């Protein structure tokens, strides 16, 4: 069954790939051009639009980068998609690209103005993964949406509050409950769900739950979804994604990025290694991850959004094509890591006992040892019980790329906020 | 004409694949056994023997490998060849296999002892491409034979000066002449050929030309030819070779190896990666290629022959089976490159005039600027002029395995350290 | 006399500037018409014929452009020039405009016919700076000339020879001698100069000397000489050149261009960006400069002459003005850099003594050791000594346009894909 | 016998080490202070002087570096030396330290002023390894001296000739020099210089000529990794058995020993530490006139020319200010190790390539070997033209991983990471 998953995940990939090759045949792009992320993005944005068309395609002519603006029938694209997915409409593949896009968004744009607009805390952006994704996304879509995104969506509904949209509010309530780990938080979601007239109090509870999820974090899916051009390149190399299988959370995407080759258009003022960092973060869904953890896995320093030289991957219609040069996106990384759904809630040893007289801190597991009527106060009780020093994922590490089955972990010894 | 040569090579490869599949049925071989390079080798060796029989076939019982010799009527194997080839005799396909064998040989053994035996330098082995291959290889075989191989065959005929076979000597001289790129070298062959009774005079001219081929290199074809089991696997999978076409010199063999599965028997001391280096090199006619270039294409390091722990792919009759392990060969590569006939030999600006005080190198096309009666000493003059640091194949590059039409050349550099340059 | 060269340079620039303005008023040219490079060229071309008339002048009338072939008195323009320069002949100003035209030519035309007519290698176009420049140019004009230009002038004489024209030959031999950076090249020009009977040997020695100038590069002045409209537009804007000073190799021409406004007529098949690449290079004496370097200084890429879509700045009299349009030339750049006179030549240890048993070449300085003799062989050896990879102008880099004094250099780190640096 | 060598080389090391520990006990230096190269150098310079005394010893007191100036009887030191070398005078050990010193000199000082003084070419400094070594050095001393050093020494004698037992002294030095040359021709030329009964100006010219030839047709010259005594003393104090383990000057041992060692240097305020590190490291592996590209490779950081270094030189002058003197770690580790050779590398198996792939690159061949298609001066000249700076020597030799104890898998570099230290 783990082998079953890998087979249909792999067929999903094989499809996107096969599609992409067909778009590089139509458009008569060279292998270089097909590997331009900007081109990749337009092709992805075309097929997504086709199932809801065109956009900028970039050719290299006389050593310079030419933007053209192509158009196509949604009907032809929708057929090519089916052809490449072997008859099927294959909605998983569409969703995959949607998640890659959102991951790119989460890493490109700070969603602050949209947060105050909803009467939420502008500093909550770590909870916001998946915010630019549509509500017309799959089970996989909801998996990927962060607690914040969920809370914002339910607030939008309550704010519009002052039939069929009752289930829409209850289902989203459910999804949100499904994200919480603690008994208490889960019960609070029920009280908000069960409310027949969702007033201001319901709003406050959501704002309160949102805030709680900064400390008592939510279980949120992380998937490595790469630009279509990556997959198309792999398929064109003869790679059998169905027969080999593939996983979004394992080694596969890291392994695939080691030997891949993507190029980006880069604005004169911009620093390439930075445009590389942006894209890399998007690829492994790591915009609200520990910058220290990112830097470790990558093997160069991942630096905050305010330190980047990059104006953002996609290129504006009014921008000048004359100053536009391009370069390699450097997408390899020293190690790989499994990605988890969990936020990591806090037998085997809890403490140390010093053997050697040597300057150092002396570890112990503070939560586990420190285990020596309103829902709001119970949640408050736990948040004080937590300190930013508590270790989660005890006994988990990164791996050598040579470590195909993940047998020998590597734990690092280390602000660290991207935004 | 190009779209139909593909169609016919397609047809040829197809037959090998079909024949191999047929032999795998004939011999009731497991999926794993049919892909074992050693089994492939015997199957190939048998068809060639039947068209001038049996050989060893390896089977895993109880986990441990068991070899058993097998005998087949030469007439019966000939029948299977012709069936898998829709009736036609498919000599091209028998030649393809012969070349694969010749490529494997080139990569496995130094051709030193037979070199001193003829009158030639042991340090001429970079010129011995296809010295294992017979004269029973056609025009395809002639192309693949290197400058020194030719030279050796003419010296063997001369040293049998101790009619209808005169014209054989002429034809061979023409092939040899056809490989030289300087006219000076060609005029000298046109001074060996017409010599009606050749003895020491012509043998001295040939050694000189052979020696000259080390610097002013001849044009020798390189063809990627894979072991029959790979083609068999690709046929079994539903790749119609005849319809899709196939090139020996383009992406097709590289793409075929990326996605194939070939196993090999390994002796207890041997390193599987090193064995995988031997097969890879063989597949791509790369025995006498700059190791630095091989490595770059391959994506991992390609090391010299005397740093390799391999006795050779073949298993000799006396070998201990009980101690024999097997493993998957690493035949993949990071990039690909067109295989060439070329030897490399060499208006508008040829240099730069610095306008600005800016730190940089000042490029200039060195070999051209540097380019500025007896035929022997004419060659020497050109030889003295040649510098090993001069670049050839200007603008030609490697390609991504997705780059079918060779659109986007990647021009490498070899700063990523290696283990030599000469494989010998 | 540090700032004193700068004041007299700004004297000439004010000069040309005042002359352009006064000439616009007298041709009654609108401000847009006035800043047109084609009106600039004809106005420039008129003073120079006058001190040795007409040419086409262009107007926007009824929305489109109309050429009018106007004729003014040589004697009257000669008078206008004088009172623009406060009485003086001030021939320095005249030389300036000649150099500007030469740099445009140098960017515009491949001198391939011109080179072969002379029995020179057509591949010598890099050595050709100031080929269209007359002998009637100053010592300013002599400095700007390339090694190959000088060799050509000398070959034309020796050829014309198959009194006081002898002192002419000898003068040119000395001009050339001073461009040479090595003592061997210098001595060899002196053997040419001292020749009792200038014939074939001297032709052969010059050809050899030109060839050596490709690797062992001559020293050639690069001066940034801009169109007269550019200077006239700053002097129209009350900018005081005699006050502020001016350099031809300093920041000032880059500074002037960033603030400047220059238009050009563009044919409907012509790319505006390509026309403006050409003018830009001519503005900075940059025809034979490494494209990598030119590109880095400008920001936007500088392509080879064969990828450009322009047939020149001047318009042929048979060309139709109805389909003719015009736009603003991109004369700006991302950075600025100093212009050298030098062509970058590349005590203490002269050899290595190996410590480690490691595979490598064992460097030694072959010219210097072997120098312990015929002049050709001394030169060949120094040429063989040089590699295209050798770095020149160590420590020297480009500056931010704000950075007015040369305080903080930017040393560029140049691409792995490094071929195609030659504009012709 | 290879095992025999390692045993007595090892005993030699063990001795220096044991001696050094005894000097750190007397002087009551802390483990830190004993690992100061400057202290190491004074201790070494003391025992060398004793057998021909004192000098500056640096203590760390209240966080600052104090120079004192100690004195001792040559008699006491000479006894400590014998005690540590277990009765023996053990002259090998003395010579070892002398070579480390010369190696340090060859990397510190350019010997140019001393070259013109001898009427030799000021650009010959690559031939000058061992020049500051005394003529009172062993067989090991002579091994280590470069052709130039030898030529300079014979010129000094000829120059004194125009102003008995010094006849053998001139002939033996002649012999040593002949022993360094590889080519038949160069060896014969040395004989003509030896056999001359009245060594005039012509003899001088021949030596000058031979010296110059040895820039291209290089001399066989020994390279030995001789480390500061403190390195050894530290190893011996760690309980390490140099006799039982054995040791080699040209193999992995010195690289292996520097990987886990720890030396500190006093560093002048203006100076860059990583540079002082480079100086010492070069000295340690005898690599002052080696290919800077080769050095940089083996080390794993860039080794940069003598004119790019921030360093004023290891030993500290009496008049220098102790107040601005800070100190740091000498970083002496290296990415790889390499065998050191005696040879200069004179130019079966393949001589050329045959391109398989259409790819931009140079196409190698072995120029000398292929180009093999009555005065001694002209014969030598014939060969120097026959040579080009591109000729590869040491075909099929490489560096090794430190993990590669027996040297089984080589690594050949491709050079782009001049290349002359001076
Ligand atoms: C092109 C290309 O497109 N897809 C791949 C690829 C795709 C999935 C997994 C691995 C490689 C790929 C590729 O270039 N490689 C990487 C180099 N490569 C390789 C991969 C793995 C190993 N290895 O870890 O033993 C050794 C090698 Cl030489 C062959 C496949």
């Amino acid at each position: 069954n783990a082998t079953e998953i890998r087979a249909s995940v792999g067929k999903m990939i094989d499809g996107i790939g096969r599609f992409y090759i067909q778009m590089c045949t139509e458009l008569k792009l060279s292998d270089y051009e097909g590997r331009l992320i900007q081109n990749s993005l337009t092709i992805e944005r075309m097929v997504l639009s086709a199932f809801d068309t065109g956009g900028p395609i970039y050719r290299r002519v006389d050593g310079k980068w030419r933007r053209e603006l192509i158009l196509y029938d949604k009907e032809e694209i929708r057929r090519i998609w089916r052809q490449a997915n072997n008859g099927d409409d294959a909605t998983a593949g569409l969703t995959h690209m949607m998640i890659w896009h959102s991951n790119l968004n989460d890493a490109t744009y700070q969603r602050t103005r949209a947060l105050v607009r909803t009467g939420m805390d502008p500093r909550m952006c770590s909870l916001m993964q998946g915010s630019t994704l549509p509500r017309r996304s799959g089970a996989a879509g909801a998996a990927v949406k962060g607690v914040g995104t969920m809370v914002m969506e339910l607030i939008r509904m309550i704010k519009r509050g002052i039939r069929r949209t009752r289930i829409a509010y209850e289902r989203m309530c459910n999804i949100l409950k499904g994200k919480f780990q603690t008994a208490a938080q889960r019960t609070m979601v029920d009280q908000v769900r069960e409310s027949r007239n969702p007033g201001n109090a319901e709003f406050e509870d959501l704002i309160f739950l949102a805030r709680s999820a900064l400390i008592l974090r939510g279980s949120v899916a992380h998937k490595s979804c790469l630009p279509a051009c990556v997959y198309g390149s792999a398929v064109a190399s003869g790679y059998d994604f169905e027969r080999e299988g593939y996983s979004l959370v394992g080694i596969d995407p890291f392994r695939l990025l080691q030997n891949s080759q993507v190029y980006s258009l880069i604005r004169p003022n911009e620093n390439p290694a930075h445009k590389s960092q942006l894209v890399w973060m998007a690829c492994h869904s790591a915009a609200f991850e520990d910058l220290r953890v990112s830097s470790f896995i990558r093997g160069t320093k991942v630096v905050p959004r305010g330190k980047l030289s990059t104006r953002g991957v996609q290129i504006a219609s009014n921008e000048n094509m004359e100053t536009m040069e391009s370069s390699t996106l450097e997408l390899r990384s020293r190690y790989w890591a499994i990605r988890t759904r969990s936020g990591g809630n806090t037998s085997g040893q809890i403490s140390i006992q010093p053997t050697f007289s040597v300057q150092r801190n002396l570890p112990f597991d503070r939560p586990t040892i420190m285990a020596a009527s309103d829902m709001r106060t119970e949640i408050i009780r736990l948040m004080e019980s937590a300190r930013p020093e508590d270790v989660s994922f005890q006994g988990r590490g990164v791996f050598e790329l040579s470590d195909e089955k993940a047998t020998s972990p590597i734990v690092p010894s280390f602000g660290s906020y991207f935004f």
